[PDB]
Parts: C-alpha cells; sequence; structure tokens
C-alpha cells in the first residue's frame, strides 16, 4: 500500500509506503510443546534497532554496505528482554525506515532481503536480485517492510542462521549546498504471528538491550601496566600509535589475553635463577634466567614469563643505553635481606639478537649477583632513556608464542589512553643508581571491562558511550570495541591532547564498528 | 491528532468539592510558558530542548486559576506550531514519560516509551494529547508528575542557505479538566507573567563597588567564566557565598594579628581578618567577612601588583587615624596555592601593634592592569 | 476445601487444603492508563520463593518469627523479572506451603496475613488475632494461601509498603528420635486477577532474581589491605575475630565505606610534611604530620587521612616496642633523590594517648628527618612485632569520625578471610632495619563485591553461594552479606583452620540473615 | 471559512480566510429616536485604513506592535465621510489584511481584538490570550 502526503507549503510532497517483498511464510508450531502469548501491547510499540542509524553524504559510493542485520527477537527492546526468559521464538519482524529527505536534488536507495547461508554481495546491480525496494530521497519519508522469518524448521533454538536486511545506495546523493545530509534511522515491532515457546528461568550472563555502567571515574582505575600511580588523565596521541603487544589487553572472549591478570596490583613481582658467565661489552653485567610458576620452563604453547611481568619494554638499539629499573634482592629464608635498586635491561644485549621480547632472559648491571641464589624483581621506571616514546616500544609474539595480536585504529580515529605518571627515584650515592620522570599509558583497565565481561555484548554491535565530567555540562562521546580499546573521532594536527579523568562512563546505543561520530575532539593545541 | 497513551477519565468522587472551569478557558491558541525552543544545524542529535511537567502550568489561563485551588485533575491538548522553510530536512520525537520514571539520555532510549516521530516537512499544526497518569482520585501539591520530552531524532540540514527553526507550542485544557478546594491565593504556582517595575541600571547598586553608580553594560568575548563570591544572588535560594542585599555596609572589616612578615619585605605584616560573627574557624562557614571585595587574582609578591586600602588603628571607638595603604591578599606565593580567600591579609606599613585592631576600607588598585586583572577573583577550598 | 489422602501402607493420611484467611479485594484498574497481560503459562509455574526455606527442630520455641514475606512480583521467578519492564502493578499471589511431615508425634504451625503499617508480634497468642490458619504435623502436606493484595490504590508503584505472611510454631515439636525434624518449603504464583500497567525500557541496575557470578578465583582477587602479595589461601580464626575499623569495606550501600577505594594497588603511597621538635624517651625520633590530598585538614567530617591508606595497625602497649616498616625518601624537583627503609609508628606514642587511631600524626625514627621537606611513605610490612595478631589490631571511630562501624559473626558463624603472605625484607646493614614474615588477612575484595554492587541484592535476604575447586568434587557453602562479610556455620574446636583459593563462586539461593547452614565446616585440625 | 488556490506554475498556494474571534453582540436599537440607513454599495467598498501600512523585515522583533486601530466609523471614507452628519452610530466593521507573502522561508502574523479599557501588551506570548 501506499500514503502521499502534501508538505508545508505546498512545495513537494512525501510518502510513506508499507510492501512485502515476501518469502511470506508462518509456521503451526505443531511440534512446540507449549505456545507462549505476548502482551498484547509490545506489538504496538516500535522501537530503535541497535545497528541504526547510518548517514549518507555526497561522498557515499554505491555498493557500500549501510546496514546489515539479522531478524531476530534482539530487534526489539521487549522482545530482546523477553526472549532470555524462553527457549525457542518463530515469527517474523516489522522494520521502517525514516529518511530524513526532502526535494534535495536526487538520489534513491534500495532495500533487499537476504535468505541464510547467502553471502551479501557488494553490488547495487546484484542486490536488484533479490526482492527489495527502491526509494527516492525527493520524496521518502517512511518505508515500512514486513520482513518473514525464513527457515525450514518450526520453531527456533539459540544458535542458528538467519536471514538479514540490507541497505544500500542506489544512486548518489547530490544538491547544491555541499554540508547537505540524509540521515536514515531504523524501528522494529514484531509482527502479530510472533510467538514463543517454552518457559525457563532467566541466563544470568544473558546479553542484554541495555548495558548498565555503575559511576566510577578513570582516576579509580588503576592500572595493568602501572599499578602503583593513579590514573589522572587521559590521553589522545596522534603520533600513529598502533598498541603493539601491551598488558592490560582484556577482550570479551576470553578475559585477559596474553599474560595479563585482573589482580596486576604493585607491578607484578617475579624472581630469576641468576646464573651467570662470560659477558662481552660490559664487564658488570651477569646474564640471569627468568623462573615460571604455573607455566612450564619448556612449553613454547604458554608465554615463558609470569603472568602479569610484561612492559616495561625494551630491545631498541639503545637497549644498553637505556635501562630499566628494580628493586632487587637476594632470597633467603623467610624472604630477602636486603632490597636494593639495580639497572636491568629485559632486552636483547647479545644472546638473542632479538627486539622488545618476552624472555626468560634477563640481563642486570649487578657484579655482586651470584649462580646459587634467588633475586627479586620489581620493576619500577627507567634511567637515561627518553620519554614518551620507550615506554611504548613495539614487541610482538615472534616464534611459535600465541600472545595478543597487535592493533591499530581504523582510519579517521584514534585511541585514547589511561594515563599516569611515575615520579623519579633521584638518589645521591656511592653505589646507587637515578631515575627519570616518566608518562605510562595503559589499554582499558579491567575495573570497567569487567562490567562488559558480565553484561554482554550484541553480536557486531560496538558500545557508543559518553564522558560526563564535572558541572558545567561538558560530553565526549567514545567508541569501546569488544577487543578492548576505545576510541575517538578526532580532526586537526597530530596534537597530543590530554583530557580530563574526572567523569563517569555512561551508555548511550549500539552502534556498527563503522560509524562516524559526531562528536569530534579537535586537535588544535 | 495523536494520543501515544489513552486519558483515563478520573470521577472525582473522593473529593470534597469539584470546581468547574469557564466553558471559555477551552479555547486552544494560549501559549504554553517555557514551550518555545530554536532548532539550528548546530543542534545535536540527543539533545533535550523541551522538558515540560503536565500540570496546570502549561496553560496560561489553569496556571492563574491554580493559585485558588488546592487539588486538580486532568490532561492538555498541545499543538504545535513551526515556523519551517521549503529547504531543511529533520526529524523530532516527543515521548510521554511515567512519574516516577527517569528521564532518558538517549534518543535509543526514548523509544522505549509512547512516542510521535515529527518531520519538519508535516509538523506544523501537529495536535498532541497530554495525559494525566496517576492512581489517585486526584492530585494535591508537591506530587510526583508525568512529564513530556521533545528531542533532536534526526539533526536539522538544508539544501540551500541555512535556516534556523522557531517551534511554539500552544495548549488547553481537555473537557475532563477539573479543581477542587478553594484556598486562598498565596500559594505555589508561580505567576505566568512577571511585572517588572521600571527602575534603570543607573539607580542600581554594584556589589562590588558600592559607592560608584552603575554607568553602562558592557559584554567582553574573553569573559567566558565568572567566579565571583561577591554580588551573586539566586531565586531557588538556597544561598550564595559572601553576598549581601546591603552591599554597602558589607565594605568595612577589621583585623588583628601577632608580630611577623614576608620572606623579602619586613614591611608587609600579617593580619587575621575579624568575622562579623565568632570562631572557631569552622571549615563550613566563609573564613573571610560576610562583605568583602574580590579585587584580586593570581598574583605573586615581589615587584608585585596590589591592593589598596584605608587603614586605622581602634581606639575604644573613639578617635582613629586614617590615611590610604597598600595591601595584598594572602601569600599565595608561600604555599604552592593560587590565590584565595581563606589566606590572611597583609598590610604594608611597619607602624602597626600586634594587639591592636585595624580598620579597612578598600577603595582601588595600584600598579596594576585594568580590569581584565581584578576580573578575575581568587580561588575556594572546597 | 479440603483433600485427603492414605499414605502407602495404610498407616496415616495426608491432608492438602486451600484456604482464603481473606481480606479479598480486587481492582477495576479504571486510572491504569493501559492494562498489560501476561503469558497464560505463569499463572501455572509454581516457583520455590527466596526466603524459604526453614527448618522446625524440638528447640525451636513457639513464638519466634520463622518467615516474614512481602505480597510483591518479587515472589515468583518470572514475575520478578517481567516487573522490570512494567511502571506498576496489582494484584494477589497464590502461596503453598510444604511441610515435610510424618506421624511423628506432635506439634502445630500457624501461618497469618498482616496488613501494611502493623507491626508483627513476637507470640503464637497474638498471631491468632490476625486472620491464619493452623496446621498439624501429623497429617500436613501442603497448605495454599491465598493472600490478597491489600491496598487503597488502584495499583501500585515501586516504593509502597506491602501486606507480609507470617509463620510459626504454634505448639513444640516432639518425636522419640532427637535428630527429627521438619523442613517448611515455600512455592508462589500469581493469581488470574494479577496484572501490570505501563512499558517502559528494562532498568540496567534491576534487583533481578538470579545473580550470575563470572568465574574469578579467588588467587586473582587482591588486595585492599595488601595489594602486592597474591592471594592464595582462605582463612577461619576461631578467637573471636570480630572485625574492627579495617580497609577493604565493602558494602551495596555506598561502594567503598570508610576511608577505602576500589583502587587498592601497591599499598597507597601517602606522604608527610615533616616538622619536628623535643620528644621525650626516645632520642631518634621526629613527630611528623600527615597531608590530606581531596580532604581539607580543618574538617572533622572527612577522614583525617588519605583514602586507602589505613592499617597496618598500631597503638598497642607494644606500639613503641613494635615498629611498622615503609619505603620513605626525600621529596625534590622531579620526583624522590632516594627511597629507603625505615621505622614508622603510626600510633599513639606521646601526644594522643589514643589507641590504634587514624591521625595525622606519625612518628619515624629517622634522625634525618628535617622540617622542610615532604617524605614518601609506602608500608611494607612489621618489624619485632608478634604474628597474626599485631596486624589485626582493634581501631575504631573516634570523636565526631564517621567510619565503617565494628561488625560480628552471628552466633553459631564465623567470618571467612582472604589471607595472603609477606616475605621478609632481610638485610645485614651498619643503617637498615630488618622485617618478619607475617600473615594478612583482608575482607571482601572489590573484584567479586563490584558485581554484587551491579546485579543488585533483594531487600532483606543475604545471598547462600558455593565454592567448587579442582576434581573431584568438594563444594563449601557460605553466606555473603550485603555489609560486605562472608560466614560459614562451623563446628568443633577453635582451630584456625586453612582453605585453597582455587575455585569459582557460585550463586545457589536467596536466605535470610538467620539461616543455618547444612554444609559445616568441622574445626578438628 | 477557508479557501485555498495553486499559484501560477504549481510551486505553492495562497490562502484566503474569514475569521470571527468572536465577541458578537448586536444591538437592537431600541433606545435611538431614529434608524438611519446607508447607501447599499458603501458595505461592497472596501477602502484602504489610515494607519496602515507596515513592512515588515528580518530586523523586527516579536512583540513590537505594528499596528493598533480603533472599531470606528473612520476606518471607511464613506462612513468616515458619513458621520459628519450624525450623532451616533452603532455596528461593527470587516477588516482584510493583504500579505504580500510568498514561500519565502518562513515567519507568522497574530492578530488579536481587544476589548475597551484594556492594555495592550507588548510580549506575542500574551497576546495569544486575546481571541486572535
Amino acid at each position: 500500500s501506499s500514503k502521499t502526503e502534501q508538505v508545508t507549503g505546498a512545495t513537494g510532497i512525501t510518502q510513506s509506503t508499507v510492501t512485502a517483498p515476501l518469502p511470506e511464510a508462518v509456521s503451526s508450531l505443531s511440534l512446540a510443546p507449549t505456545v507462549n502469548a505476548l502482551d498484547p501491547w509490545v506489538y504496538l510499540n516500535q522501537t530503535e534497532v541497535p545497528g541504526g542509524t547510518f548517514t549518507v553524504s555526497s561522498a557515499t559510493q554505491p555498493g557500500s554496505v549501510l546496514l546489515e542485520l539479522e531478524i531476530s527477537p534482539e530487534l526489539n527492546l521487549y522482545t530482546s528482554h523477553l526472549f532470555r526468559m524462553y527457549a525457542g521464538w518463530s515469527g517474523g519482524f516489522s522494520l521502517k525506515l525514516l529518511v530524513a529527505g526532502n526535494a534535495f536534488s536526487a538520489g534513491k536507495l534500495i532495500a533487499a532481503i537476504i535468505p541464510p547461508n547467502i553471502e551479501v554481495p557488494n553490488s547495487a546491480y546484484l542486490l536488484t536480485g533479490f526482492p527489495h525496494e527502491i526509494l527516492d530521497f525527493r520524496t521518502a519519508d517512511s518505508m515500512e517492510i514486513i520482513a518473514p522469518d525464513i527457515k525450514n524448521i518450526d520453531y527456533h533454538f539459540r544458535g542458528d542462521k538467519l536471514g538479514k536486511l540490507v541497505v544500500m545506495v542506489y544512486s548518489p546523493l547530490r544538491s547544491t549546498s555541499a554540508d547537505f545530509e540524509i540521515e536514515i534511522k531504523l524501528t522494529s515491532a514484531p509482527l502479530p504471528d510472533f510467538k514463543f515457546t517454552m518457559l525457563v528461568p532467566p541466563i544470568q550472563n544473558n546479553a542484554l538491550p541495555i548495558w548498565s555502567i555503575p559511576q566510577a571515574p578513570p582516576y579509580s582505575m588503576v592500572n595493568p601496566r602501572s599499578p602503583l600511580t593513579p590514573v589522572v588523565e587521559l590521553y589522545i596521541n596522534s603520533s600513529y600509535a598502533t598498541c603493539n603487544h601491551q598488558l592490560g589487553r582484556y577482550t570479551i572472549y576470553q578475559g585477559a589475553i596474553g599474560n595479563s591478570t585482573f589482580n596486576p596490583s604493585g607491578a607484578w613481582t617475579a624472581t630469576c635463577t641468576a646464573e651467570a658467565g662470560s659477558v662481552t661489552g660490559h664487564p658488570n653485567w651477569r646474564y640471569a634466567l627468568l623462573d615460571l610458576p604455573d607455566n612450564p620452563t619448556f612449553d613454547p604453547t604458554l608465554p615463558p614469563v609470569p603472568r602479569g611481568f610484561c612492559d616495561w619494554g625494551s630491545g631498541v638499539k639503545s637497549g644498553n643505553k637505556q635501562h630499566l629499573v628494580c628493586f632487587t634482592g637476594k632470597k633467603v629464608e623467610g624472604g630477602f635481606q636486603d632490597v636494593d635498586t639495580h639497572m636491568w635491561d629485559y632486552g636483547d644485549n647479545e644472546t638473542v639478537g632479538l627486539d622488545n621480547t618476552y624472555q626468560r632472559t634477563i640481563y642486570i648491571k649487578d657484579p655482586s649477583l651470584e649462580k646459587d641464589a634467588q633475586y627479586l624483581v620489581i620493576p619500577m621506571g627507567v634511567s637515561g632513556a627518553a620519554n614518551d616514546d620507550t615506554v611504548q616500544v613495539a614487541p610482538n609474539c615472534y616464534g611459535s608464542w600465541d600472545y595478543a595480536p597487535t592493533v591499530a585504529p581504523p582510519l579517521g580515529e584514534q585511541f585514547v589512553w589511561f594515563r599516569s605518571q611515575l615520579p623519579a627515584s633521584k638518589t645521591t650515592t656511592t653505589s646507587g643508581v637515578n631515575s627519570v620522570p616518566v608518562n605510562v599509558n595503559a589499554l582499558m583497565s579491567p575495573d570497567l571491562m569487567c562490567s562488559a565481561y558480565a553484561s554482554g555484548f550484541p553480536l557486531g554491535k560496538v558500545a557508543l558511550l559518553d564522558y560526563v565530567l564535572f558541572g558545567g555540562s561538558v560530553v565526549r562521546q567514545f567508541k569501546l570495541y569488544p577487543e578492548g580499546y576505545m576510541t575517538a573521532n578526532t580532526t586537526g594536527s597530530n596534537t597530543g591532547f590530554i583530557i580530563p579523568a574526572d567523569g563517569y562512563f555512561r551508555f548511550n546505543s549500539w552502534v556498527s564498528p563503522s560509524f562516524m561520530i559526531s562528536s569530534v575532539v579537535d586537535l588544535n593545541l
């Protein structure tokens, strides 16, 4: 059906259509042990879909996929909430597009329905082979699509493959103004034939339509990489700072990926079996070896380092020019007789010819080191190193090791880093070492991620959330990926930008990984 | 016409008396007090443009009548007046939120409430019904009420020159609106019209200089913030830090402190400001007198801009000397802190006894930048 | 109505009755904007009530209240889950008692319905004035009570006061066997007249009927009191170890109560403005003062210590005989020149005549301390002190301070403590201090409580949860209070008992604070 | 009543309305010694009012009063001329606004009727309380 209206002033019209490019199959539910009805008011409540919205500009090419949504109870808030109580479901959905159009100049949209186990093409030409509808920007207000439930079974259990709706640009947008854009918004509600089947206790790990984040300012989150210095600032660096293998790597697949843990307090202490021998070059250095509790010394599959023991990094050409710092002490009955400051390398002096690695082979400036003795390691900071670049060195998984992979931000976006400051251990000694002030940056801390590790994440959607700080009102929108990096869209120069650390994170909506943020952080300073 | 939620009519059977309205108060072209807002290309999506409680305050006449009454029951009929144009596109969302439910801060969540999507092309005379949601027979005052919320669903864009859209809202009560229990009109329900007596600014007092008359008004683009304590007021008091309704009497104070001096100058004697009330110096009440000048900023001693004032040694209430003297506001330099109100004052006079009380009357600055420097007041402690 | 059956063997009967000691009022819902129906299968699903069960023994006196449940949607799993989506409700519930009776010897039960805003008496004599039913242990199988919704409004919003059901012993139980007991179990389902009113988005902080706890072994939780030593053991001490004011105090009312925080890493560092003067007794000691960031130095309402800076305790008569340890260093431009070991008291030497306090006044063994100098404090351990008793000293809120209160376990139950071990800083010096190995115990760590800080807790119910460790199967049941202490029922001697720290917490049920655990930990060692 | 037309080229419409935000009272003239009729062609001759016109620009603020005309025989040329010959009068008038509008972009006008001995406000917000 169709319906046309005259706009105010009579300078155009707007259309509102209902279409069924129909598979159109209804199940009798003969094998369902019980058929569970719904509140009649759920069928009359059209809610925004997680995955919408998207914007169309003059630079948007045809053939690029703008939406890809599975037909399931997750399209509506109340069916998503209700579904946690049930075992199966059956029925189609009503999908409504809302086009903020005008008699701009021109352009067309195409929406198509795709059956399960069929690849989605990247051509507007091929989408016309599917059941579809076409729409014009000069007259489009709302298109309602009767999306069917395509299945070869009478009702669903969790884990099936489902049909999809795909939206694409059919003809490019045009207008006199270069800033004119068209925003598409999608809402959904179940069709009257929708039903649930079997009542079961709700799931505690339910992937819910709304994620609630308790008030916890960033400065309270501390710290996978420097767990002795409070977080006080948020950072935005624009030096192509793609994160190599670091600590604090958390994803909602595993918990902690790599040699990371949910208890990083201090700077995790480890010990070494300090055998030694001949050393060329430096005369004061001894080549010790690192022990591995909970990990066998002779298995490449597990990491050859204690869990939580990671960067401060090393391995640069100046690896022997720049030395790390540790509280070192010899092991004796009941504890450690003394705890002193010594220069440690944790690098690639002679034996490996490696880069920033994760041995299993650590070098020290101590000449007093003896073979038959265990020693303590509590890293503190740096000594003689540069700033802001030699802490974020680039290690990775070498050999047959399987660590966290290297990640980069998407084009047009940059990371945001939790930042802390390290004071300098300045000392006047006949024996002892100095230090240098340093800035330390870390990825998402487990205090905020652990909530996501429990609440859940819709599949294929990235969380969009705000950052509300001291009065007056100022909110910055970031995107929290399941892979565990929070990013922001930026414009301007490549300035290193500092953001406060007093504000609560607030969930806003579920968005696709490719979603342009309107709230940009103009890097001008 | 759209009714996102049905309006359940209540038979006021528990009401001691049912008071009827003038039948002509049901003319629906009276503006809604506060029901005005504009949209531009800069307005962000999800921004809240209007949040009105559904009460007799939605109409000019019910707001006047409600001062005579103790109770009320009924809903309202709203109408949208959109001064749109031919080149613009965008959408708004209007939602009804029940009494004891929080307003979300996402348009994604606002779609969970009963709502209507409004397009700028076809929304110039749309009618919305605002219902009365309650579990009681009628309302008293101090209740928790439902709300109407309007937000930007899709931002405003134009195919031509940029244009703003000003939107106004008019209302009239539904036929089931009623009042209850006549009471004298000195109640709450602030009046919908404020009558201001004609008093030019030159006839007003300057709380930060109550001896020089106001001469003009001015606007400065650099002054993006104000942190003053003197001369600040509020209607939803509450209170304001150290601001009086009698600024002239606020500008006299006394001081006293024992021997002492600043490091580089043995000519700057300490002095602790006395309180109009009495100590303890509790960290819950202002440390300085309720009346005091904020003529200072983050200045540091040493070739420094300073403050000028009168001083005089108290003499049994009798005769005391008075002469212009210098004065700096606190040793903020010696504490690693910016200039703040809790620092003890200094007076550039070695001739001062240590057990005496000295008067203070701020009147100017010396060797200092003009307004740009006294515009920024000292800091606080929290 | 009533129904009687003959038991197998014909040595008795069992009764099953339905009764309505009835208020019996039904609402027309005339003022509800919309009436929201329910799935018809929810009315036919009787689920256990959170708050049941309870056991009756020969030692149970009449007049003691065994159950006290409000009539609300929280009695059933599916109405509790559904209610998060709605604004109001209206209707009564069906409550079913299940008595595991026999022709034991004798005894009777009484169940009564109580209107809102009426106090519950502690006499079986007075409960007979309320509408009630009486029941006999020789023939009772199930009693179904039609509990009405007593209200003066047409439908409810969250926050009202509700009617109650109270169960009590009317005549004491008797039998030949001294071990015979009767277990009462309660289930509920809504009556057909039950309805919801208005659809609203679900609450992210919803108090849900099921709490899901992600797998996180105790050793990963570390540590409000010693955040540099991994948790490796669980402890049960029976020396009347009622916890005085400690750190790691978390409740689901506030988050962290007292000067506790969700980021306790390291051993929170603080600094002191080390003024000094004359000191009697010790000639090497100087009386320094503690600074307070984020807290004014001149306000009793806030604590006079940095947040997170707390015990190691002090203040005992041997407070000057037993000294604490800290990494101390003087403050200079860019950091600290040196970081050394010094003996610190943090006690009541001369100036206070206090006990373990939380000044604002700290004493050191350093003679080199100078007035115009900031110094660092990183507590490590003890020196010259006893073990297992001088770390759990008894401080509290003195003066006008408002800190966390002192708590004790209920009669018959004892605390369970997260425990860690501190190595000894042994050193051979001409200047420097030694240490002693110590055991450190802490209350609930924020890693596991933070889940409860988000999921929610039914009001008046304490969580009962298990502890599943390495194979083969061994599970220990503990009770997690909202006040933030986990306790276990114990029998036997007062042995200090050690439990492993490798096992995931598993939620079991909601129980009342007075609930005897059947899985006891017999302290025999 | 209302009436709508399509402009030449069909790029807009124009409206012509008749409205009575009505007090609407008619006198029987029972105490008039004689009732004096008018030429029937005077009722069919719409003449410009002295006091019109006025122009609206982008700089014109709401709340400023642009017209204020008393309802009397002076609104029409022929009743103004005739009235010099008479002692009294009774009856209402038809007032017609002519707007030289276009689909320019936007804007609105408000016209209100005000009874005698009532002050005219300086707010567009308050004019909505009058019939308009």
